[PDB]
């Protein structure tokens, strides 16, 4: 019966789903570049197996593509989405992980403020200036930045880059707590631990 | 540590590994031609977090780049291996199951003659022509068939595109019977079944 074997398929692809983020997490926070890209393709693979999800599931695949976008903030899809990266990953953000609303709120404005000045420390001020006016006296003093190529303000110092990455890490170690005992994680480490 | 955090992703993925190659076989089998593009795509992605592998995981993905070669057999390629579909096949066939002589060598003609069949099936006689330079009295007969256009000949309808599907699906039962018992799959089974 191929209902019985499509539903086991459907079973195994949620555990895959589940060690995938859990792998993409913990390379997101130990920096393996090459790892988390690698997962990353496996993690979207695995997702177009799955046509209906849960809403614990629909958690995960978002938090992975939260993670992917912010990894790319850096670097077809401006073509496609005609925005940039972190604007994406801030419009992800702003559908999950909300009842920690302290944490939440800072997440976002750090995205804020690094999708403009990652323009502005690439040599695209026209961009920063296109940034700026999808997402925004406070915005009097941040167009004055962006039009001096006031890189270096203090303000930015603030709402620097490795501020977004390490707030965004801290959020990172509670997915990683929570998903740390998923099935496909614990059966491989008793594997392992009982070599050994 | 991350030596053993690694450890765990290497036997996870050895999982995933042998789960998505029993996939692919009964999406194979069933002629379920987009679960099998999804199921190859999520093989070739977990493929890629393995760097060393043994000799069952070795024969598990040249199982799957086979079925995926026999699978675009009538469709960039061509551009990069110079060959076609089913010539690349036959080259993946050449170095996996040949303790079974008998089927193997079934499999091999079967490929060899549809290699070029499929050409002159697409009304590529040109291309037909050059499949044959480079798999091959014997060739005097399969040349003046391929020159004369005689795609309905007596020789191609018993090394038929049907005959050949059928061999290479009776070999997939075999691989689908060793794997069924596979770790992830006995577990996703027994979920199934406890619910039902
Ligand atoms: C849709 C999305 C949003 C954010 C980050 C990544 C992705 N994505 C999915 C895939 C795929 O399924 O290949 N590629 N990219
Ligand atoms: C990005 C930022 C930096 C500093 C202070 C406030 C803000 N901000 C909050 C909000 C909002 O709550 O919408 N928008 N912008
Ligand atoms: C190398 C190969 C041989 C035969 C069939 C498929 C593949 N392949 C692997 C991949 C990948 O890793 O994406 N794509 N294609
Ligand atoms: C493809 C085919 C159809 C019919 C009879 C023989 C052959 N064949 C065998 C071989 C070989 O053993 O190399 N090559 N070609």
């Amino acid at each position: 019966d191929a209902g019985l074997v499509a539903e086991a398929e459907a079973v195994a692809a949620g555990w895959m789903l589940d060690f995938l983020c859990l792998s993409l997490c913990r390379a997101f926070r130990d920096g393996r570049s090459e790892d988390f890209r690698r997962t990353r393709n496996s993690a979207e693979a695995i997702i177009h197996g799955l046509s209906s999800l849960t809403a614990c599931q629909l958690r995960t695949i978002y938090i992975c593509q939260f993670l992917t976008r912010i990894a790319a903030g850096k670097t077809q899809f401006e073509n496609d989405e005609r925005i940039t990266p972190l604007e994406s990953a801030l419009m992800i953000w702003g559908s999950i992980e909300k009842e920690h609303d302290k944490l939440h709120e800072e997440i976002q404005n750090l995205i804020k403020i690094q999708a403009i000045a990652v323009c502005m420390e690439n040599g695209n001020f026209k961009e920063a200036e296109e940034v700026f006016e999808r997402i925004f006296p406070f915005k009097s003093k941040l167009l004055m930045i962006i039009s001096q190529k006031d890189t270096f303000h203090s303000f930015f110092q603030h709402f620097s880059y490795n501020h977004m990455m390490e707030k965004i890490k801290s959020y990172v170690n509670y997915v990683l707590s929570e998903k740390s005992s998923t099935f496909l994680m614990k059966a491989a480490a008793k594997v392992v631990e009982s070599k050994r």
